[PDB]
C-alpha cells in the first residue's frame, strides 16, 4: 500500500513551503490512515469554530429551543472579520445563525458569542474531552487565539485528534441524526475553503470543510469530510506552521498536501 510512501513527498512540500505540514487522513471503508507529523500540535486558528458548532448541536439534543434562541448583541461584540454578525447588529441572530456564520464565514463575533453560551474556551475544551479528544485545547477567544507562537501549546490540536473528532461528529454517533446532518450541511456550505482541500477533490464528490488562517507564522489549515461517488467517506486534516512571524501561509500547499493524503489512501 501507498500509506508509507507519502513521507518523502510531504518532506519536499514542507521544505518548499519553508515550514512544517501536519496531515492525518482516514479511509472509513478500510480503516487505513495516512500520517505525517499527525501527532504534533498546530494552532487551530479559526478551525475550532467547526467544533464550536458541533458543541452547540450536542447541547441542542438535551435542550429543545437552543438553536432558535435569539442572541441580542451590541457593537462591542463586533471584532474584525464578522461579515454576517455585522449585518444583524440592530436585530440580533439565533444560536443556529451564529453557528452557521462561525462555520461558513469564520465569523469572529459569532464565534465569541457562541463561546460565551458554552462557558468560554474551557467549555468547548470540556465538550471535546466528552467525545474522547484529549489533545484539543482552546485557551483564548477571537482574535487573541491566533498568535500561533512556535512551541506555544495554547489554542492547538493535532491533525490526528482533529480528524478523529471530525469523524465522531460527522459519521459516528457523537451527535444524534438531525444534529449530525446539520453539522455536515454547515461544513458543506463553507465559503472559505475553495482553494484548499476542495481543490484537491473531483468536483462531483461532496465535501464539507472548516478552514483556519492565523495570519502569522505561515499558520493555516483545513479539515474536511469527503464523500467519493459510491464509496465510504474519507476524513482528513491539513495543518501548516512556519518559524518566522512574517512567513506567508499557502492555500496551494494545503491543496497539494490534501492531494498527497488522498493518493496515499489508494
Amino acid at each position: 500500500d501507498l500509506t508509507n510512501l507519502v513521507a518523502e513527498p510531504f518532506a519536499k512540500l514542507e521544505q518548499d513551503f519553508g515550514g512544517s505540514i501536519g496531515v492525518y487522513a482516514m479511509d472509513t471503508g478500510s480503516g487505513a490512515t495516512v500520517s505525517y507529523r499527525a501527532e504534533e500540535r498546530f494552532p487551530l486558528c479559526s478551525s475550532f469554530k467547526g467544533f464550536l458548532a458541533a458543541a452547540v448541536l450536542a447541547r441542542s439534543q438535551q435542550q429543545a429551543g437552543l438553536l432558535d434562541t435569539p442572541i441580542r448583541y451590541g457593537k462591542n461584540a463586533l471584532v474584525p472579520w464578522s461579515p454576517i454578525s455585522e449585518k444583524y447588529l440592530t436585530t440580533g441572530m439565533t444560536v443556529a445563525e451564529l453557528s452557521a456564520a462561525a462555520v461558513q464565514y469564520s465569523d469572529n463575533a459569532a464565534a465569541n458569542l457562541l463561546l460565551k453560551e458554552l462557558g468560554g474556551p474551557a467549555g468547548l475544551t470540556a465538550f471535546m474531552r466528552s467525545i474522547g479528544d484529549t489533545t484539543f485545547r482552546l485557551d483564548r477567544w477571537e482574535l487573541e487565539l491566533n498568535s500561533a507562537i512556535p512551541g506555544d501549546a495554547r489554542d492547538t490540536s493535532s491533525p490526528r485528534a482533529v480528524t478523529e473528532s471530525l469523524q465522531k461528529l460527522t459519521l459516528g454517533s457523537a451527535l444524534a441524526a438531525p444534529q449530525r446532518q446539520q453539522f455536515v450541511d454547515w461544513l458543506k456550505g463553507n465559503t472559505t475553503g475553495n482553494h484548499r482541500i476542495r481543490a484537491a477533490v473531483p468536483a462531483d464528490w461532496a465535501v464539507g470543510d472548516k478552514t483556519g488562517t492565523c495570519g502569522v507564522y505561515g499558520t493555516a489549515n483545513d479539515y474536511a469530510v469527503v464523500w467519493p461517488t459510491g464509496r465510504a467517506p474519507i476524513v482528513l486534516a491539513v495543518y501548516t506552521r512556519a518559524p518566522n512571524k512574517d512567513d506567508k501561509h499557502s492555500e496551494a500547499v494545503i491543496a497539494a498536501a490534501a492531494r498527497l493524503a488522498l493518493e496515499g489512501l489508494g
